[PDB]
């Protein structure tokens, strides 16, 4: 095995084809599935991998109730191959109430955080051992991305954040070469609150579209340069904003610059990409909650501050039906690199009161450029029909 | 890891010999098992595995409840060593409510058909990763073979559909080089009406028996061949024709060239190979209904219009028990590639109202050339121990 | 990979070693555990696998009802790593309602028995396909070892019977290579009726020890030369015989050449091994019923006609506790061949009617050149806690 | 592959950080989960698993009912990856009320007691086969680490106990090379009473800190030389002392040479290990019962007697919440050998008295030589929303 450099050009992307679902919610009223939370999907250089953080419980279990709290010392990380729902088979690989995951293209990397809030701990568990570990600097929920981390060359980095949800907070970027912490470099650019951060290889560095909970509901980039550890920030140029809440679309801006200040308290994890000029983005369909997945490409939504013309829109969950986070990840073919998403279709509580307990299951695409048409693909599950 | 180009000559057939049988149905009434139908059988050059398209449910779950309906943006083929019932742990390899697999020799092909009915999206996954995908051509059920596709030197072809099931149909021949589609080609021939194709290779190229749902109650047969991309077809020449329903075997008839007009509308997906100028095949025992499974060979049946003469028949499925799809898959051996057939074993609604649900089991025959004797392998599930 | 050829000597053994138990029916009452009879152990060069043909069904399951029967068309033989127990993932390798397997070295092959009594089909499975079948020969329950087959320079070797569990049958050996038929030979000697034998390797040929169920309460003796596929047999000459049922021990006999007349009608499937001249062997220790379970040497009782001087006595389950059939098994080790054997533990009717299903558990024990005491491991399930 | 050596030297530890998590207990009450008990870590050079004595049933099973008994013939060695909770899936990997076990760097040993308690047989499995037995050599209940044993260029030591539990007992140290006992040492030195070793790699031989069941609430060391057989012993110097019960921290001592009579007679299976002067440990947090695990680091405790100097304490499980067992692993790192270690978080009878079970999860915690926070990671069952 060598390491990954992911050298190869972005392949082209006219639209995104269906890759993966798990109906795990489904699944659950009939058999016995972890409850979870912020999925997110990776893959070594032969296979995909869906991960998770448990909440401790299967969904029909008395300890289903009241899971929709973040943070609790029974949260895992789980990982199986992608489309196998996690089941009780499934491997807990890590303590968790934040994570991120990636493969260097010779072993796994796990971030996983938790701990009390006020003083939480970080392990990085590579090859399968515990390399090393840092605490929380800013005492205020030490936490991290909730998707895949990316390594170049042997070096993966991981952006994570400790300090205020709703005011300045300290992010910082790690550099890990088999799971070793080598350097720790601060945000720096006009990014002005981080979180959750949706990351990609751009060869030689690595690209980031994250989410500002405090002052924008345009999305934040941030680029990493893997060879001397610096950092640059900014915001996703296009008019179509990214985050929910937010604006409607006439109402709705970025510049590039700066947070936009319109309903940008409060965020959901996202994603986009460059593609030269222009940019490919999820978001939900609705604009308050999280309701409905939709795609799109913004002509010189990239580079031209405001632009809002949309174009190759796909719906990827209909408007009636809930969504959640979502993420990058990325795959390496024959001569290019492609870009995919999953979405976490999440059910139960606090929307939906007719259960106890908080879960999800996912949805996953690829980019194409091949055709494509349309389609809806929801959680589908019936909650009158589950397990209080 | 080589291409298969699959260039030993047919084993000698005098019959089929049990190879697998997975009694789904029954285990589902103490056991969290997936509802499928759709069944089929591959295998890679060193095991065989069994595939179907899920319900997004267990049978023992409230959502089986009208699991009739072929298409939901709930389906995904499933995937799992042969012989390995579908459980919770199986994986979900792609969104389907209609595919095609089959091995190469290095790596796996699937091709999976989902969202509307008028506007479905292929994608094509080689190897864990999505390289392709297709629009539907005429904005009517894009769909393919439900059994495998076959590869040769490293170029696998697959037949699909879109378009009318009861008048003209557009059917193309794809052919996919590690995932990316190389050529188109149109049917061409005297095949009227082409779905569901069970195909298998016939070196130099690939042979199909399909089903004819609109004029024939013979089936079709189209040949494909991968050098160049050309495609003939015409009808299995057998006066003891394969599809149901069907008129009696004194009153059908084919004479190679056009479907039959006798009973002609509706059909079920089925199989045929020749051995010579003989035919092997298999149908329902019913005319009318999926209703037992038998075998034969017709002498001269390949090659001689109308046909009738048999010989070595076996029953598979008594005709008091339930049948239902049946496809082939070919298996390498040391000097030799034999033929193989599953029957998909449908239990539930329609037919019997006692359950909600509608799902199945499969059994499995090989091509011997040595000895055997009699038996009947049917489902086996009792519907009155069944969860509704 | 090599052949396995077995070349090295037997080990030193002063009796047995616990090596394994799967307490399958105790995990029944809590979890969907598969209904089993006629259970088996081998292992490749590696690792050791449990094997059982299964009926189509789990215990907490309404099939589950009157699984008594010893042949329908629902049973499968299972295959997990031994220790497993056989629960919802585990493969159906066959459709068998009798069967035996074996590892050449290079890859398994099976033998699996199904369909009608009076015309079944046994299939040849070998590196996972399907090589080679034959039919009855006497129309009168084609049946096979329910214990390891054994193979020596790539050509494995298995006992059959077909005809009358109570009368003369027709015996046969059949010699396969890579699951290919190469030769079959009529049973010769003194044993004048064979079932369910329990076959080893004895370089450079192989020796089984069987179940008269016409009569003799004593063992007989089948041994094979697989080179020019000449047969011989007769009788464990030790006068404590291994049968179930039997007389007590001192009205008990054999002289070696003929079946003793001693409550010979019916019996059980056993084992036993010659060590120089003494012979190794278990039994129930009922003589009338399957209750109980005891191993020790006969010292002479290979050589002498009639000796009775036993020592090295171990009990493996107590006189209180239900039994079953048991076979040998061999393991190469570092410069021995080992000698192991399993005892299935039934449960349920006809005996213990408290349930409507009849099932088993396994135990496992290994030739030891140690030290070892004692204890009882019975199957250990309460009746009354078991689903009905 | 070769025999590991562990001649890298011990990491830099800082104290501990999170690593794994099973969480069983809270799943059993939605999930088919074994009753356990005495579980550990160990880890081939690849990857770790999770061991621990089965009680032969799931939780929610009426078998569960009374498993608080140790010994019984029902029991046998789980073991699975860690992360992964024991589900039906799992192999039992022997049969064992007793066990250690330990992987040479090419294959796995399992040392395995069962049988009566005057009369037990402890067998030795050494890839995948049984390779050694011994018997009991005081006839009072032969039993042994309940952790890791440690391989050195292929020599794997275990130390094992037969006779009183409150009383001068007989213990040796066995020597074990594939399997093979070739060399028995009894126990020599100042140690008295010797139970449960928790021993770890310290080359050229092999260290292990004790359970002294009779006279001592400090805790015997054990110094094993794998060269010449020879054998050392004393206690740990800290007047911190490890075992439960113990008096309190003012009242209790050490002074190396001999067990300090303070509240000495019971104990519990625990850990600590040298660096250089100093000494790391884990204990329960109460003085008297299995409630709460505290770690740290007493200045000087390796060297000097009575040292009570702490500093680095960190809380693995509050005081509100029940503990168990606890014992080291050893795992190899690019440069250096890490200590972690895992603790057993009994639930059930007798203390809690609203179910009739016993059973336990795991949290596991590895050395870092980086930075940490603060936390509590219980079992977090519910004990009134569990099957009873
Ligand atoms: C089968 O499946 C396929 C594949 O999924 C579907 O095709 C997709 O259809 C969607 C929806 O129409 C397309 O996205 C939309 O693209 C719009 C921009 O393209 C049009 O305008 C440009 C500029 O004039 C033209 O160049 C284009 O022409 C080319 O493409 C068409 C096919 O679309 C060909 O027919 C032509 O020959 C050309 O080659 C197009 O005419 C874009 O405006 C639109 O976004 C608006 O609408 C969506 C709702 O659809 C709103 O959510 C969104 O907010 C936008 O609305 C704002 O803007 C509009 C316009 O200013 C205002 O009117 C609104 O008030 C509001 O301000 C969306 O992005 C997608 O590109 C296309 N994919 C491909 C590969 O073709 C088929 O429709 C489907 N068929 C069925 C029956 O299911
Ligand atoms: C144990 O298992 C074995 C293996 O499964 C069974 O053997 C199989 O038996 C079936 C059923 O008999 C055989 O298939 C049938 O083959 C018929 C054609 O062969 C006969 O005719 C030709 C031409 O004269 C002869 O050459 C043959 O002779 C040779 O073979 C036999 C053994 O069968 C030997 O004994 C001889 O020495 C020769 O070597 C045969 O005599 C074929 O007609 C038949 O199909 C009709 O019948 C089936 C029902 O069985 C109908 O479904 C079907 O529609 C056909 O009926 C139409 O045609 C007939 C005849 O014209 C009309 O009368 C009807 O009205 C209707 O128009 C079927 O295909 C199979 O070949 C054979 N397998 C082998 C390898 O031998 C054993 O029977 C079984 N024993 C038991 C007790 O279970
Ligand atoms: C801890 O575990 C160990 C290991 O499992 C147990 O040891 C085993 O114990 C059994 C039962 O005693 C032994 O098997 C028996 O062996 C009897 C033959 O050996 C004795 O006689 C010969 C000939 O005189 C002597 O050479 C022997 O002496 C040597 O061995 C002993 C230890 O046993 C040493 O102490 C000596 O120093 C010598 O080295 C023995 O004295 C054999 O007769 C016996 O079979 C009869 O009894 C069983 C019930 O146990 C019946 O089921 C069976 O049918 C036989 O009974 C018939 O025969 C007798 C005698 O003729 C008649 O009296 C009866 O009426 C009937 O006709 C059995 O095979 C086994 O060898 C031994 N294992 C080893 C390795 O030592 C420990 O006992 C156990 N301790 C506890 C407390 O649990
Ligand atoms: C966030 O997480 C971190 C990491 O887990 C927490 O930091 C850990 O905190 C614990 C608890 O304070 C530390 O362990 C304790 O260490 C005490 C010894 O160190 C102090 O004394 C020595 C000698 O004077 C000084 O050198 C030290 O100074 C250095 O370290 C501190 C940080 O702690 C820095 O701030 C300094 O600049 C220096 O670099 C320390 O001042 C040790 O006494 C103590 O054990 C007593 O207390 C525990 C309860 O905490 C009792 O269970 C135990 O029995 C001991 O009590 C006996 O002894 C004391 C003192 O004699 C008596 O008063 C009692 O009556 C009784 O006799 C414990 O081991 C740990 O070292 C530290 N880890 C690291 C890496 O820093 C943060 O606190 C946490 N923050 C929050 C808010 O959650
Ligand atoms: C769901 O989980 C809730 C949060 O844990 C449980 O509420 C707790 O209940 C106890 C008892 O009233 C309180 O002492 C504690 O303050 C907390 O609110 C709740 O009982 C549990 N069950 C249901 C059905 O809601
Ligand atoms: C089985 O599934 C049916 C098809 O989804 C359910 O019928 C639906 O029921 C709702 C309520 O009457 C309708 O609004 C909808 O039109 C559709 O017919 C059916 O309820 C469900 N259950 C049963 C027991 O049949
Ligand atoms: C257990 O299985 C039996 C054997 O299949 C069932 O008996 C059958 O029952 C039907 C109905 O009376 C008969 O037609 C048939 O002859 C056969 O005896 C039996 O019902 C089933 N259940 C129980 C509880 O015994
Ligand atoms: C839990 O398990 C106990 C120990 O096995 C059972 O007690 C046994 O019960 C039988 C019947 O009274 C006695 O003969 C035997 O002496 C022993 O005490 C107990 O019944 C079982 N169930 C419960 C609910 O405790
Ligand atoms: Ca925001
Ligand atoms: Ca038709
Ligand atoms: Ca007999
Ligand atoms: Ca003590």
């Amino acid at each position: 095995a060598e390491y990954r450099n992911w050298s190869k050009p972005q392949c082209n992307i006219t639209g995104f084809a269906p890759f993966s679902k798990d109906n795990s919610i489904r699944l659950s009223a009939g058999g016995d599935i972890w409850v979870t939370r912020e999925p997110y999907v990776s893959c070594d250089p032969d296979k995909c991998y869906q991960f998770a953080l448990g909440q401790g419980t299967t969904l029909n279990n008395g300890h289903s109730n009241d899971t929709v709290h973040d943070r609790t010392p029974y949260r895992t990380l789980l990982m199986n191959e992608l489309g196998v729902p996690f089941h009780l088979g499934t491997k807990q690989v890590c303590i968790a109430w934040s994570s991120s995951s990636c493969h260097d293209g010779k072993a796994w990397l796990h971030v996983c955080v938790t701990g009390d809030d006020e003083n939480a701990t970080a392990s990085f568990i590579y090859n399968g051992r515990l390399v090393d570990s840092i605490g929380s600097w800013s005492k205020k929920i030490l936490r991290t991305q909730e998707s895949e981390c990316v390594c170049i060359n042997g070096t993966c980095t991981v952006v994570m954040t400790d300090g205020s949800a709703s005011g300045k907070a300290d992010t910082k970027i790690l550099f890990i070469e088999e799971g070793k912490i080598v350097h720790t470099s601060p945000l720096s650019g006009s990014a002005q609150h981080v979180e959750e951060c949706s990351c990609y290889p751009r060869y030689p560095g690595v690209r980031c579209v994250c989410r500002d909970n405090w002052k924008g509901s345009n999305r934040p980039i941030v680029d990493i340069n893997v060879k001397d550890y610096s950092i640059v920030s900014s915001y996703v140029c296009s008019g179509l904003v990214g985050d929910t809440p937010r604006k409607n679309d006439s109402s709705s801006s970025s510049h590039c610059l700066d947070p936009n200040n319109e309903e940008g308290g409060h965020g959901v994890k996202g994603w986009a990409f460059d593609d030269g000029n222009d940019v490919w983005m999820g978001r939900t369909i609705s604009e308050k909650l999280r309701s409905g997945y939709e795609t799109f490409k913004v002509i010189e939504g990239w580079s031209k501050p405001n632009s809002k013309l949309q174009i190759n829109r796909q719906v990827i969950v209909d408007r009636g039906n809930r969504s959640g986070y979502s993420g990058i990840f990325s795959v390496e073919g024959k001569s290019c690199i492609n870009r995919c998403f999953y979405v976490e279709l999440i059910r139960g509580r606090k929307q939906e009161t007719e259960v106890l307990w908080t879960s999800n299951s996912i949805v996953v695409f690829c980019g194409t450029s091949g055709t494509y048409g349309t389609g809806s693909w929801p959680d589908g599950a019936d909650i009158n029909l589950m397990p209080i």
